[PDB]
């Protein structure tokens, strides 16, 4: 991650923040019905697990100056997924699933930079998070 | 359906009115999950069809007074439905899926009345779509 | 817009117009300076991006006695303007930023009562551009 991609992150969340419960719900609902069958993994009422997603989102983004720094919780949090049945084709799966919403939900809003940015930011996270 | 219950209707409204989007998109992640078999059918950007579905739940709290001057709408829609590949069965499913994600979001305000309520005008316009 | 402030405009702009590239790019430096993260949505040089904002603030000038005429222009303005990234928070710096800027370069060659004008009539470009 360079410079203008960490700047990008940040205006990025400029607009991202203020609908990031619809965006988080949004998610959530093309995740079922893109893989119908990863859905019974979730078993915490959807719009409080969605909170919690975009929290960490929210953390990656005060974060992403040093994201060295957060290791430590990706893999904790690495470490609660696997219990979760969460495994590793599951990622770029989110990962593709959570862009198209953020895409979807902004629009021409989000940029086509700032796309670019999240797709290698999630990434790190996820590998990071799959020790 | 009374005058008591045409009262919460136009009360919990304004609880689900602002908060539409949210409740909107919980729907059909919910739904996604409880009965995955029927994502399938919907073909279009969840994020715009949540919109659709929540301007008609406006239009309905609009006309709550006189709900028989609907039918016509009520019909039109039940006929297009028909064309989307809806059947009667789909409707329990559904209302059930969504007063229960009305109730999720909004949680304590939104009363076990004001549930009992939207339970029956859900039920009447369902019997006059399915027709 | 009262006659005053009109004219107050008209004014200021014969000033801030003979050193208008200096000026356009003095607010960048500022503005950069003011936000560190911003720069990445500047992707044309700045050098030609500055001509195209006093371009605009010409056009403004330029029409000042009614600017309901100026209401589509500015609209589309704000349109690509989303797109570009920019979310409405941004527009307050922009805003204090340029004021700042062209109180900077001219000192005392800029009224008081001008730069209440200015802020005004930004103002006004913003609720406008910002939907
Ligand atoms: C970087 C990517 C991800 C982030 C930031 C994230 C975020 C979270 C968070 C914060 C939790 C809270 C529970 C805890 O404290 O551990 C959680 C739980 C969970 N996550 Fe993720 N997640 C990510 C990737 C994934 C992937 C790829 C899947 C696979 C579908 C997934 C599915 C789940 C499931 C099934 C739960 C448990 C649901 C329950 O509470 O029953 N997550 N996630
Ligand atoms: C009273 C209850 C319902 C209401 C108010 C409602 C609302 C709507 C609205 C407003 C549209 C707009 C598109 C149009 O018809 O012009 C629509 C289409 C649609 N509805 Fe419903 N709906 C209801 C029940 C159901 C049920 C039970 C199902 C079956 C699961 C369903 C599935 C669909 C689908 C699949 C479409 C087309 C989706 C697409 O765009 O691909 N709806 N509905
Ligand atoms: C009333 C205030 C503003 C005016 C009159 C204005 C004027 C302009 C004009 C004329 C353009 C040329 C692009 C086009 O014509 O579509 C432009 C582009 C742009 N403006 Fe503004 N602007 C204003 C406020 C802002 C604000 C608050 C920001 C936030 C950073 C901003 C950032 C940008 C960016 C990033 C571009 C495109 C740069 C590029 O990629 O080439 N502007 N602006």
């Amino acid at each position: 991650i360079d410079q203008k991609e960490k700047e990008l992150i940040k205006e990025s969340w400029k607009r991202i923040e203020p609908n990031k419960n619809e965006i988080g719900l949004l998610f959530y609902a093309n995740l079922f019905k893109e893989e119908p069958t990863v859905s019974v993994l979730f078993q915490n009422p959807i719009s409080s697990q969605s909170r919690k997603l975009m929290q960490v989102l929210g953390i990656l983004v005060q974060g992403i100056d040093n994201l060295e720094g957060l290791i430590p919780t990706l893999q904790d949090l690495g470490r609660r997924h696997k219990q979760y049945g969460v495994v590793d084709s599951h990622y770029p799966l989110v990962g593709d699933c959570l862009l198209k919403s953020i895409q979807e939900y902004l629009g021409q809003g989000f940029t086509e930079e700032a796309k670019a940015a999240w797709t290698k930011v999630y990434g790190i996270a996820a590998q990071v998070m799959t020790a």
